[PDB]
């Protein structure tokens, strides 16, 4: 009785907060593939009755869903067939999504290493991601630590047209156009499962007139530039290293056109990852971003001081890197 | 530069320790599928160049990893081509459990929770899990929050002969074998790939002649009991609740035969999960267990009432529960 009660506060200190951590991603990423997390909300509320028709699902068994998340503490019940997300919901969210990133979108890279240490090139186009999920975890960190430093520094300077080039979901600029009362957006993605979840966010939020979503590469935006110019603001998230190192030129090509398109004043804002940092903080996430980029997707990831160059060398002047909550996520900045 | 200063330390709260538990659960499992995590330990060193031979990976990948690893924080280089596990790996390594039995055992849950709602039979045998990864994300969930209580209530009675049902990759049996010198282990699963898991393991303990691995099912000891008499000590850790609520009979029949098996000293020992509790503590990571136990694998887990009750229609004394670290699991004792 003394050595239960000592083996109890000595397991609660060493699970610490993966329980509760663990549960919420795996209600979460079951919720959003279900397409009810959609619908959570701590401000708004969930109506089984229309949701459960909307999403095409027996109400019954959305209702068990929800009473189960409701047992975990993420919902609360307002009344019969009414459910709203609890107070904390979207940290808890964001937190989940780098769980999702990691062990969902990247599944693919966790379950057949073996097989991308002994042929890469086979590996590589038999066990691929899905698109869908790297674009929506990317949001849900995003949310609370990408977005919002981007998200300011867009929405000073007032722009009227933005385009995010590998834009994911279209959370950014969902956010720039509902905060800048006169503003266009274009999102161009290469996904179509991502394009998919993106026009229908931007439906949710009632800017499907003032938001259009292209599929296309971005490596389309060295030929084809006919979609940027007009920008006050060029931004790019998580996308400009699918082009290094294999395609050196077409990046600096791509980086030219954005140069030339912008109105006078307007600005590059490059989000994107630097490999490996050491620092107590990032060093844990940004090898695991690192080592996903670097092995699995043979992706270039640039230093902050090679990014730097890089923006220089293609002619833009006052660029500057800033900081992001994201472990080993940087702002670059180019006018 | 004020405001990206003040969204740094607003996103590092909302992020809070998800960004290391992500990473950490990823490069574990990415490294235990590939064998590699056996090897990890903060007190002995891995040789790549034997390591990556016995696992048959090319030596040049592995160290690709563990340099991965190394830049996370998990390992230390200590010389060339030998690496040992950071000093609170086993920490880090428990609490990934938690992640990788949410996110990675429970996988065909969360991604096909839409069949599982609308045909439940056709997807129970579609969408099935991999008891490798259910065993072993057990056991590091187990290594701190379950298996402590339980060790300690078998070593003293210091037993002879100990049993476990349902034991998936033995380390419990391989832990009470290391404390009790003059002790023997059968360690029963229905699970050909936690079998396989434990062999391994119980070879690499140095204990395969002492614990033995038997691939039967937990059924089987109903009508075959011819394993458990001798036995000090019977264990059963998250199993009994596979044969409830469809095979009620067959679980009294086990209960029954565990009683008589038993030296007139010894007794019954369960671990398993008490249903959705609502204590803030428990709650979330309760509620996970419960909506995969009871939705998607049709397993009743009962209440410590419900337990204690049974233990006692089944002919055992002094029946007593205890809680234990992991989330909504307790310990049964019957004597
Ligand atoms: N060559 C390419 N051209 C355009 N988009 C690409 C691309 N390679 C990958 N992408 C897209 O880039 C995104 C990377 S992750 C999502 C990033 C999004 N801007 C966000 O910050 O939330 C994905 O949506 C992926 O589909
Ligand atoms: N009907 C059955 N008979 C025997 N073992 C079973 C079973 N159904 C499931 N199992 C096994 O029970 C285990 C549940 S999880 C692992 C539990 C292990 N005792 C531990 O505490 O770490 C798995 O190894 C699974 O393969
Ligand atoms: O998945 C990709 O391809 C990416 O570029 C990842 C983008 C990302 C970075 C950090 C946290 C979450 C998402
Ligand atoms: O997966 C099963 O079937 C189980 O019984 C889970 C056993 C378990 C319980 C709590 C944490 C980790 C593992
Ligand atoms: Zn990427
Ligand atoms: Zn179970």
């Amino acid at each position: 009785h003394d050595i239960a009660a000592q083996h109890l506060a000595d397991g609660i200190a060493a699970s610490g907060p993966a329980p509760d951590l663990a549960a919420a991603a795996a209600f979460l990423e079951m919720g959003d593939r279900l397409g009810v997390v959609a619908h959570l909300d701590p401000d708004r509320t969930l109506e089984t009755a229309e949701v459960a028709a909307a999403l095409d699902l027996p109400e019954p068994a959305l209702v068990r869903y929800l009473d189960a998340v409701e047992s975990a503490g993420l919902v609360i019940r307002e009344g019969e067939g009414r459910y709203r997300a609890c107070p904390d919901f979207d940290t808890i969210r964001h937190q989940a999504g780098y769980i999702s990133w990691t062990m969902n979108a990247n599944r693919p890279f966790i379950e057949n290493a073996r097989d991308f240490f002994t042929d890469w090139d086979k590996a590589a186009r038999t066990h691929v991601r899905d698109y869908r999920e790297v674009a929506v975890s990317s949001q849900w960190v995003g949310s609370h630590a990408f977005y919002p430093t981007a998200l300011a520094t867009i929405i000073d300077a007032a722009p009227r047209k933005v385009v995010d080039l590998g834009a994911g979901t279209c959370r950014l600029l969902i956010e720039v156009l509902g905060a800048v009362p006169g503003s266009t957006g274009v999102g161009l993605d290469f996904a179509a499962d991502a394009c998919r979840a993106a026009e229908q966010a931007v439906a949710q939020a009632g800017m499907t007139d003032r938001l259009t979503v292209v599929e296309r590469t971005i490596q389309s935006v060295a030929t084809d530039p006919g979609v940027l110019e007009g920008a006050d603001v060029i931004h790019a998230g998580f996308v400009f290293h699918d082009m290094l190192p294999e395609e050196e030129d077409v990046c600096d090509q791509v980086l030219a056109n954005c140069r030339e398109s912008l109105a006078p004043g307007g600005f590059l804002a490059i989000t994107d990852a630097v490999p490996y940092l050491r620092n107590d903080r990032e060093r844990r996430f940004s090898a695991a971003v690192s080592y996903y980029h670097g092995e699995f997707m043979r992706r270039r990831l640039q230093s902050e001081e090679e990014w730097v160059e890089r923006l220089r060398g293609a002619g833009f002047s006052d660029v500057r890197a800033l900081t992001l909550a994201v472990p080993a996520g940087r702002l670059f900045l180019a006018h």
